């Protein structure tokens, strides 16, 4: 009841930043997490026992793929901790409550294959979710932790609240469902531009939960240069070993995904950063100024990758 969790100094001020990285001892995750949420939400918004007790199951239904894991669920947690701490009064406190465990949850048993591979290979689950096969997977994955015994964290919600979040929840991980982003980004676009958007409207705050999603998920292009450089690693690990399995049932993959095409990578992320990450932070920036810093840091990665392909690293 009086337990605080505290972070060692380095800590305690670098996770306040946006480029914080969570660092690679993974026992202390957890705890990161914990300081995040009562730090963002209270102290009371979770009885302790079940937040750690979900927190444990949650560990255990990520697998050890080499991105899609237990330290990308924390990172997004934390870009989406960052968010809300920078724009403390734009929120409510079901929203507080339910986006930390959105992102905690958001790739919830990722086997490391896109939605793509999933149709191709005519997995079960692409049978179950025609779209957004996964990520009908990962909330189906987060309501089934939640009713494990101990595991219900929103126990003291009302039944109405209850339903509101678990709304919000699915809302927030269906949104990263990066063939949604584009459109969702496009009308934040014109709603912004227009004027005519509008935070009471609840189709608006969806969208734009929406966008927040996708910035978080994508927050790997927002780290220090090594950080971004070495999770790229990570990511095309992930994305050739799709391509081999793509080989395998007989399709060549498309580029981004062919080990052959290693040699393209500095020209895949520019094309990455000016198709995706840098409209999503701009747009971003323009909605919630307090969230620039993302755009900063990504627009510095993008020129470290021009750099890159200059051969001047
Ligand atoms: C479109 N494209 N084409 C290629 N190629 C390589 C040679 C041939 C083409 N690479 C790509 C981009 C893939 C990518 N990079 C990143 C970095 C970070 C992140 C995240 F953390 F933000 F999510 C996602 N991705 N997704
Ligand atoms: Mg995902
Ligand atoms: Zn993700």
């Amino acid at each position: 009841g009086l337990m605080q969790f505290t972070l060692p100094v380095r800590l305690c001020k670098e996770i306040e930043l946006f480029h914080f990285d969570i660092g690679p001892f993974e026992n202390m995750w957890p705890g990161i997490f914990v300081y995040m949420v009562h730090r963002s939400c209270g102290t009371s918004c979770f009885e302790l026992e079940k937040l750690c007790r979900f927190i444990m199951s949650v560990k255990k239904n990520y697998r050890r793929v080499p991105y899609h894991n237990w330290k990308h669920a924390v990172t997004v947690a934390h870009c989406m901790y960052a968010i809300l701490q920078n724009n403390h009064t734009l929120f409510t406190d079901l929203e507080r409550k339910g986006l930390l465990i959105a992102c905690l949850c958001h790739d919830l048993d990722h086997r490391g294959f896109s939605n793509s591979y999933l149709q191709k290979f005519d997995h079960p689950l692409a049978a179950l979710y025609s779209t957004s096969t996964m990520e009908q997977h990962h909330f189906s994955q987060t309501v089934s932790i939640l009713q494990l015994e101990g595991h219900n964290i929103f126990s003291t919600l009302s039944s109405s609240e209850y339903e509101q979040v678990l709304e919000i929840i699915r809302k927030a991980i269906i949104a990263t469902d990066l063939a949604l982003y584009f459109g969702n980004r496009k009308q934040l676009e014109e709603m912004y531009q227009t004027g005519s958007l509008n935070l009471n409207n609840q189709s608006h705050r969806d969208r734009v939960i929406g966008l927040m999603m996708t910035a978080c998920d994508l927050c790997s292009v927002t780290k220090l240069w090594p950080v971004t450089k070495l999770t790229a690693n990570d990511i095309y690990a992930e994305f050739w070993a799709e391509g081999d399995e793509m080989k395998k049932l007989g399709i060549q993959p498309i580029p981004m995904m062919d080990r052959d095409k290693k040699d393209e990578v500095p020209q895949g992320q520019l094309g990455f950063y000016n198709a995706v990450a840098i409209p999503c932070y701009t747009t971003l920036t323009q909605i919630l100024p307090p969230t620039e810093p993302l755009l900063k840091a990504c627009r510095d990665n993008l020129s470290q990758w021009e750099k890159v392909i200059r051969g001047e690293e």
